């Protein structure tokens, strides 16, 4: 129709230099995940935030390297890397699930080292840190661990089915840092925190996500999204998460 | 370094008739659907962005433009029904486009059509506060300087000003000669957007939208001038805010 012309396609984008970016958003994947979980994010947030996803060792082009199964050496390796590339200034942290727990721990570790503190902390699909330890799913078989991820919405793809087998070590090593973790009591963070729950998620229920509140002194908001533990892959709530991020950034 | 590989630069736009939601968008005075370029990409695939091209511009350049808000409202409503876009929709409008959106909503309810899921109004005073100005009467250079000073000249406004001067006048007439005829409040939730450096649509004037709906009202304040929609931090913020309610 003359009234409703179809919009012209957005011209392909030159992504900002993480050095030359007003803000940098440091993104942590879920257990068994890679940097592809944050495919498309740069486009959806614009040019005032450079999206810098973190690829842990044991996956992608780091398949030959050994994955960590212990949370604090990992958190310490991560902070080393950040300090070694001047990212710990005008920056914030996103983590989903294991990435959330990992995000928090790296936050603490940069405080102890007296690194310039973060602007914001985002955590989705993750219970409060003190609540981590009771599950032991990294000790399962494969078919059990497959079905657990399936019932949480992690794999239905069938391409994924292929990639699942291959990344089982790295999953197990990711999940072990979450279940052998027990929260060393420590003070609260001064930065502001935003936590995302999902309605169809058992592993991060509202009350569990609510439990993050006393983990910080600054402003705390719990947004509540629809969908499951794995909403982040695609759908209406991945879109909403991204829009909420855009408002606080 | 291997910790931070630079991601791969990332689109098939959903069918208006299929999508779970339509977001019908109205530009400001003497603006085109160009102001909504980039939107679909930023808002995702659960919503089909449907910019509305009013007569008088773009490929409609030689069609005669509407310059009264009510007949414009009726033509638009006819176009929306005729193309089966009257279900699962929301309206957005910046400045003049907000008023058009509000009036279109009112026409649709009158006709029995299903009501919109949301009404988004940006950079616009409340309906009854329209009618005080006379920018559409100014001389060519005078009017140019007004819009130039409000931040309204990429977009091609600057490039295609003289060519658009006739639709600028017509669009501004429809706002500046508008006298709100009483009707009941809408029922749909409504977000209103105002900008900190905007002398034309101040917070006081934007807050006044509140009683025009029985649903919930939220105002979001953002940095920049009257034409904040066009680019920059303020545009991103606007899109993100839109995201959270669609």
């Amino acid at each position: 129709s003359a009234w409703f012309p179809r919009p012209v396609a957005a011209p392909a984008a030159e992504p900002p230099d993480p050095a030359a970016a007003p803000l940098r958003l440091v993104c942590f994947p879920y257990a068994g995940g890679t940097v592809s979980a944050f495919r498309g994010w740069q486009e959806r947030l614009g040019d005032e935030v450079a999206v810098v996803p973190v690829q842990l060792p044991g996956r992608g082009l780091r398949l030959r390297e050994r994955p960590y199964d212990t949370m604090e050496p990992l958190a310490e390796a991560v902070a080393d890397a950040l300090e070694e590339h001047r990212l710990t200034h005008d920056y914030a942290l996103f983590g989903h699930s294991m990435g959330a727990l990992l995000a928090y721990e790296v936050a603490c570790v940069l405080r102890r080292r007296g690194a310039p503190r973060p602007r914001h902390l985002f955590v989705s699909g993750s219970r409060a840190p003190h609540l981590y330890g009771d599950r032991a799913d990294h000790t399962l078989s494969d078919t059990a661990l497959r079905e657990v991820i399936r019932d949480l919405g992690g794999l239905d793809d069938t391409l994924g089915a292929a990639y699942f087998d291959r990344r089982l070590p790295v999953l197990r090593a990711d999940l072990r840092a979450c279940e052998r973790y027990d929260w060393h009591p420590r003070p609260p963070l001064d930065c502001p925190t935003t936590a995302f729950s999902a309605a169809a998620d058992p592993i991060a229920t509202p009350e569990m996500v609510e439990a993050w509140r006393p983990y910080t002194t600054g402003s705390f908001l719990r947004r509540h999204l629809p969908g499951n533990h794995f909403f982040l892959n695609g759908g209406p709530s991945r879109d909403r998460l991204l829009a909420h991020l855009g408002t606080e950034l």
